[PDB]
């Protein structure tokens, strides 16, 4: 017996195993209402790539000049070697944009004195400062620019909430801050909006009072989260993910379904029980487990169980004995009142076919149903055609299409329930047929388990007032916590089910009192809150994932895991185990998310990336972009930034061999038999280069020699082409000097030479609010309150429960 | 002679899947009231009183 | 030393890619056959393939071995009819399923 139960724990563990629920799924309540709001992120300074910065410039001669000029330069040049490394450090460079992309900004809160101003003029930011204080010092400058940093205002509009501040920046840099300043997240907030934040269905229901007791200033700001309906449709074909989805949808709904109240007193109730039923007096091989699990604490249990299974749409199991013809009875009211969708389709079936063959058939003197598995029609749909009694058929009519109706309410699919569990009427047909079931012969059975039958029948039914009472407090609770969901109510048949005793639905029916509990106003809230963070987490997250992969693949990042970044996800969705995801769902994921298209901020910040990715690598002092090997003497060009430099400006007329797609392939014939033979070519990618100043390297040769190692290694990165800087600088300049020659070599290292620093094309005026107060929680405004759980009403104006 | 080119195949698998032993442990079997434990011919298997 | 970073069955398989890879006398053309060399995944269809270097002996076998497994598919429907059918249809017995 043990041995059997150890290898049902065996196959629930393999089971398990694909499912990324954390074991104990209490946690999950922890993990749940830990998630936050999308952090706000605001902007403390400009953000830059570039500085400009004084370098020393040489005549056509090689001659060092007296005075250094402005260029742009990066302030971080941490660029790395080899092309696909360029284009990952872009992709990281796009991460790190997007982490650090502000949701506001307040330009006021940057905005330092201009030092030269002569009217109290300000700028944005302190590098502004620093720059223009540069600028006015140096001697080269204009006058007329001099002149206009001694003049240039800041213009504040208090009354509009407005402010305009100069600033210097590099063209990508002011892209990208103007960017952030024309695309903020904030949005004005008022009393309108966080009235109509509140689910519709509870400003409507009277039990609910809500008051706007709070004024909210033109300045207030509010950030609307992304309440986009599922993109990756988790429901359909994600079994083990919409198991975790709906189980923690369920742990979460049991915390916010009421206790109930006044239970009866199950002291009274057990000996009502033990009374009517005479256990002792039968044959029955369970004589005292019949009426055990009939207490408060199960009652309670099977509140909170139904409610949050039907809240989550998560899958119920049934767990009864056959023999404890109680448990059936009220399973008879559970069948009534819940769907019969919400529950496994075999233990439903189980559980009908139970009461069938032990209440039903034997009260009309029928043949034992020989129901066969896998039959289209369940016992009960069977039976509805098979009995004549009109009380008992429409009991069982209703019970057959009892199913969850489905209608779209504020763009949230939700599930209902038919109108009659909601006044809680079909209980009237529910005590009919049970009084007829009473009033039956049962032809054969023997008269003492017939009259415990019909006593716990009469049990049941005599309770009709009080559960009329129960089903309408059932169906409130569900509408008003369902009022709480965001996301639609999918119905899916999970992989694993949330057992369900019909005990506990025993003591639910034979316990529950007159005392009325709804949701606290604040217990809505909180629901509704945490609803809310999920879904706009659930979003933010898929836009993360699909900007990555996106960027990865548009950046040709072959070599780029996506199953990495989609156990990112998974692990920031914060209630998945990833370590037991199926890695088919992993793939489907990553498939799904590579369909969906590019949120709008994440793909402006990725397109002004990309366009500027070329600007940025050849501002790069470590890497090159390539080198000309020319077999012929080239006369070394004269730049103001080296002197004499083997610099060519261009790749063209020469054949071009990609060392990337070199590296690649790892065929090295046509680049081997190119060196061998002489042939001019041009090796092109990312390449870091030795800045060579002597000029007895030129005349050596030397640059001519570093290729040979290709042929032997067969590696490309250890290429390092020679960039020769003779200029005055040179210990032996004399010999370029004091001789009739041309400087010529035979390579040429592709590079770019910096971006001058212009004035004009670098000052701009910054826009911005003056100041506004970003709000997180709107329902923190609404003063909420309830009616007295006595006076409170179902959907048809009439109170919850009347047996008073 | 080993052909690099010649000697690669696509060999072909099911991506995941998982593998279980016991079948009747994913049932839960119960019995009707030995009292109503009806026989072939739908009539109780003891009845005397 | 495959382009994208894919995977290869079974590590003998790689150890044999790594070797002719690395060996100087390998011809261009076979490291660039190498470079290819990657797993290609069909989620929908749940199914994966792999490159294998196999002798076609070896190929033979292990393409027995994959085409001839005895595993099939499992679902409630297959658990239930496992039992024995008189069990099932025995009015005695309730059966049920979590």
């Amino acid at each position: 017996k043990t041995k059997e139960e150890h290898q049902k724990e065996v196959q629930y563990e393999i089971l398990q195993k694909t499912i990324p629920t954390f074991e104990p799924k209490e946690s999950i309540l922890k993990k749940l209402e830990d998630i936050k709001p999308e952090q706000v992120k605001k902007q403390t300074k400009l953000f830059r790539i570039f500085e400009p910065r004084q370098l020393p410039v040489y005549r056509a001669n090689g001659e060092k000049e007296l005075r250094n000029r402005w260029y742009w330069k990066l302030k971080r040049d941490t660029l790395p070697d080899g092309d696909y490394d360029v284009r990952e450090y872009f992709l990281n460079l796009y991460d790190q944009v997007l982490t650090e992309m502000p949701d506001y900004l307040l330009l006021k809160d940057m905005a330092v004195e201009n030092k030269n101003s002569r009217d109290a003029g300000k700028v944005v930011d302190s590098e502004t400062a620093a720059i223009c204080d540069a600028i006015f010092q140096d001697e080269e400058t204009e006058g007329v620019v001099r002149r206009f940093i001694a003049e240039m205002r800041q213009r504040v509009q208090a009354d509009r909430n407005v402010v305009n501040y100069p600033s210097i920046l590099h063209p990508i840099d002011h892209a990208f801050n103007e960017y952030f300043l024309q695309h903020q997240l904030v949005e004005p907030l008022n009393n309108d909006i966080i009235f109509n934040y509140i689910p519709e269905r509870i400003r409507n229901d009277v039990n609910y009072i809500l008051n706007m007791d709070r004024n909210l200033p033109s300045t207030a700001r509010y950030i609307r989260p992304n309440l986009l309906q599922d993109r990756l449709n988790l429901h359909d074909n994600f079994e083990s993910l919409w198991d975790t989805i709906t189980t923690s949808n369920y742990i979460l709904a049991r915390s916010v379904v009421p206790d109930l109240k006044e239970l009866v007193s199950t002291e009274a109730q057990i000996q009502k029980m033990s009374q009517d039923l005479q256990l002792e007096a039968l044959t029955i091989q369970s004589e005292t487990q019949f009426l055990t699990g009939i207490n408060s604490q199960a009652a309670n249990d099977c509140f909170k169980t139904l409610i949050a299974a039907m809240l989550s749409q998560r899958t119920m199991s049934l767990d009864f004995v056959t023999t404890n013809y109680m448990s059936l009875i009220s399973g008879m009211w559970l069948l009534t009142v819940v769907p019969n969708d919400m529950f496994i389709r075999e233990s439903l079936v189980a559980c009908q076919l139970a009461i069938i063959n032990t209440i039903i058939y034997p009260a009309f003197g029928m043949q034992r149903m020989h129901y066969r598995n896998g039959d289209p029609q369940t016992p009960f749909q069977i039976a509805e055609q098979q009995i004549q009694n009109f009380q008992v058929a429409n009991w069982l009519h209703f019970v057959n299409n009892n199913q969850f109706r489905q209608v779209v309410i504020d763009g949230v699919l939700n599930q209902v329930l038919n109108d009659n569990i909601r006044n809680g009427h079909v209980v009237n047909q529910l005590m009919e047929a049970l009084m007829q079931l009473s009033r039956q012969q049962f032809p054969t059975m023997p008269v003492d388990y017939k009259r415990s039958i019909q006593r716990g029948i009469l049990l049941l039914s005599n309770r009709l007032g009080q559960l009329v009472d129960l089903t309408r407090l059932l169906a409130y609770n569900y509408e008003t916590l369902m009022a709480c969901i965001t996301m639609n109510m999918q119905h899916v048949q999970t992989l694993t089910t949330e057992k369900l005793q019909l005990t506990s639905v025993t003591s639910l029916c034979m316990l529950i009192g007159n005392a009325t509990v709804i949701p606290s106003p604040q217990t809505l809230f909180h629901y509704y809150n945490v609803n809310v963070n999920f879904h706009s987490n659930y979003n933010e997250r898929i836009n993360d994932a699909v900007a990555i992969i996106t960027a990865a693949n548009r950046l040709n990042l072959y070599q780029k895991k996506m199953k990495s970044i989609v156990e990112d996800f998974l692990k920031r969705l914060q209630i998945f185990d990833i370590s037991r995801v199926p890695d088919d769902q992993m793939y489907r994921l990553r498939d799904r998310l590579r369909l969906l298209p590019v949120e709008i901020r994440r793909l402006d910040i990725f397109n002004l990336i990309l366009m500027n990715m070329e600007q940025i690598e050849r501002a790069s002092d470590k890497i090159a972009q390539g080198v000309i090997i020319a077999y012929r003497d080239m006369q070394l060009e004269r730049d103001e930034m080296y002197g004499y430099v083997n610099i060519a400006r261009n790749l063209d007329g020469f054949q071009q061999i990609n060392l990337e797609e070199l590296m690649r392939t790892g065929d090295y014939a046509q680049i081997t038999n190119m060196l061998l033979n002489n042939q001019p070519v041009a090796l092109v990618g990312a390449l870091p280069f030795i800045t060579d100043s002597s000029v007895i390297s030129l005349v050596a040769k030397l640059d001519a020699t570093v290729f040979a190692q290709i042929v032997k290694l067969r590696k490309v990165d250890t290429l390092k082409p020679i960039l020769y800087k003779i200029n005055s600088d040179s210990n032996d300049f004399y010999l370029v000097a004091n001789y009739d020659w041309v400087p010529t070599s035979t390579t040429k290292v592709y590079k770019q030479i910096p971006q001058q620093f212009d004035f004009r094309a670098s000052m701009h005026m910054l826009t911005s609010n003056l100041t506004f107060t970003v709000y997180s929680d709107l329902l923190a405004f609404v003063s909420a309150d309830t009616v007295e759980p006595i006076n409170a009403v179902a959907f048809d104006n009439m109170r919850i429960m009347n047996e008073l």
